[PDB]
C-alpha cells in the first residue's frame, strides 16, 4: 500500500547528530531514497524503538534512523557534507493544532504551573493511562498529551496529590506564527493551508510538479514545506498533498 | 591594532545553547564581530579564557564564551541573527610545525596512556603549573607544548613508569588533502605554502578583492581557508601580509 511521510520531517542539510549520552542506540539499512527512510521510521513495529528522526547518508545510501531527536539533552548536531537529518516534526512542534492529537512534544506542566506526574507512575494519582493501552500516543515521561483527542488539548496527571490532572498552557499555531504585509518575508514554520490540508514539500515534484527548485530559489526558503509567498500574492501558500489541489493559500495573522 | 577574526571559525547563523546549566558568558554592546574577536583573544580582556564568541548583528553585541561548539555541556543551533565564531586552536585536530598554538583536547600519549593533569602532582611531581604558565592553556590533562620544545606537544602520563611522553598528533599538512588542482578542495588548509597567514575571504583588508563569499556561494569561501576558485593549479589566499596580495598554499594530493 502507498504511504510518503516525509513530509511530516523537518530537514537539517548537512547535518547529522553526535552522541553526548553514550548509551545510546541507532538503527541502518541501505536504502536507495530518504523517503523511504521517512516511511519506515514513521510506521512503527517498524522499528524496535519509537523513530523520532533519522539522516540519510547520500553517499554511502543508508538511513540512520534514531530513538532521539536534535532536542534530546543526550546529542548534537553537527556539520557533515554527506548527511541530511529529518526529525518528526510531531516531536519538535512548540505548538498544536486543534485539540493537538498530535502533540507528541516536551511540554511537562500544567495551566497551573505544576509539574506533570510521569504515565508510567501511579503515584500520587493512580489511573489507566498506561503507555501499553496507549500505543502510538507517546504516553513517555511527564509530557502533556491528549491520548484520546479531547477537547482542551493537550493535558497531564499532575504531580501535585490534590489536583488530579489539568489541561497544559500550549498554544495554538496559529497564535505562534505571524507575518508581515503580504509575507514575502515569512520564513516560519505553518505548514498546512487555511482549509488545514497538509502542505507538498518544496524538494518534491509530486503529487504536483513546480518550478520552485529550492536550489534555484535559495533566498525563498523553500524548506520542507512551509507556506511560502515567493511570487507576490495577498500572503503565503504551498502545493497540497491533495492531488485534485494543486496549491491553496495558508491562514498567518499579521504580526502584532 | 591587533585584527585576531582569521584566528576564528565562523558558523553563520549558529548560536550555541547550553545543556550544563552552570555555564556563564560575559555580553556587550559592540559594533563589530572584529571587536568581539580581539576582545576574546586579549590577554586578560575578560574572567576567563575565551575559546568562541557569538556575534549578535540583531542587537549588535558579543557574547564571549568560555566554552566552544565541542564542550559536552553545550550544543550548536540554528538562529538567524547569529554568527558563531570559535578559536581554532582549541579545535583544530592537528598541529603546525612544533604544535606551539596546539590547544585541542587530545589526552593521550603517543603509546595510549592517558595524560596526568597538569594541575596534579601525582603519580608524578612537576613545576609546569597553570599559573607559571598562562596563555599555555595547560588545562585538565591535554597535551600541550607549553616551551615549544621539538616534539611537539606532550604530557606528564598517568603511568607512575612514565614521567612524561610525546603525545601523537599529526602535523595539519598531512591530514589536509586535494585531488587534481584542488578546485574541489574544501579542507581546513588556512595559511600558505610558506606559511603566511591566510586573510578572511569575507574581509577586504588588507587586500581588496572580488571574491565575496555571497557572490560565490559554490566556491567554498569561509573564514581564511586556501582556495582554488580562479583554475589555478593549486589553492591560494590572500594573505595577510600587505606586501603579499596572494599566495599560492601547499597542500598534498589525495592518496
Amino acid at each position: 500500500k502507498r504511504r510518503n511521510t516525509i513530509h511530516e520531517f523537518k530537514k537539517s542539510a548537512k547535518t547529522t547528530l553526535i552522541k553526548i549520552d553514550p548509551a545510546l542506540k541507532i538503527k541502518t539499512k541501505k536504502v536507495n531514497t530518504a523517503d523511504q527512510c521517512a516511511n519506515r521510521c514513521t510506521r512503527n513495529k517498524g522499528l524496535p524503538f519509537t523513530c523520532k528522526a533519522f539522516v540519510f547518508d547520500k553517499a554511502r545510501k543508508q538511513c540512520l534512523w534514531f530513538p532521539f531527536n536534535s532536542m534530546s539533552s543526550g546529542v548534537k548536531k553537527e556539520f557533515g557534507h554527506e548527511f541530511d537529518l529529518y526529525e518528526n516534526k510531531d516531536y519538535i512542534r512548540n505548538c498544536i493544532i486543534g485539540k493537538g492529537r498530535s502533540y507528541k512534544g516536551t511540554v511537562s506542566i500544567t495551566k497551573s504551573d505544576i509539574k506533570c506526574q510521569p504515565w508510567s507512575s501511579m503515584i500520587p494519582h493512580e489511573h489507566s493511562f498506561l503507555p501499553s493501552s496507549y500505543r502510538g500516543k507517546d504516553l513517555q515521561e511527564n509530557y502533556c498529551r491528549n491520548p484520546r483527542g479531547e477537547e482542551g488539548g493537550p493535558w497531564c496527571f499532575t504531580s501535585n496529590p490534590e489536583v488530579r490532572y489539568e489541561v497544559c498552557d500550549i498554544p495554538q499555531c496559529s497564535e505562534v506564527e505571524c507575518m508581515t504585509s503580504n509575507g514575502e518575508s515569512y520564513r516560519g514554520l505553518m505548514d498546512h493551508t487555511e482549509s488545514g490540508k497538509i502542505c507538498q514539500r518544496w524538494d518534491h515534484q509530486t503529487p504536483h510538479r513546480h518550478k520552485f527548485l529550492p536550489e534555484r530559489y535559495p533566498d525563498k526558503g523553500f524548506d520542507d514545506n512551509y507556506c511560502r509567498n515567493p511570487d507576490g500574492q495577498p500572503r503565503p501558500w504551498c502545493y497540497t498533498l491533495d492531488p485534485h489541489t494543486r496549491w491553496e493559500y495558508c491562514k498567518i495573522k499579521t504580526c502584532k
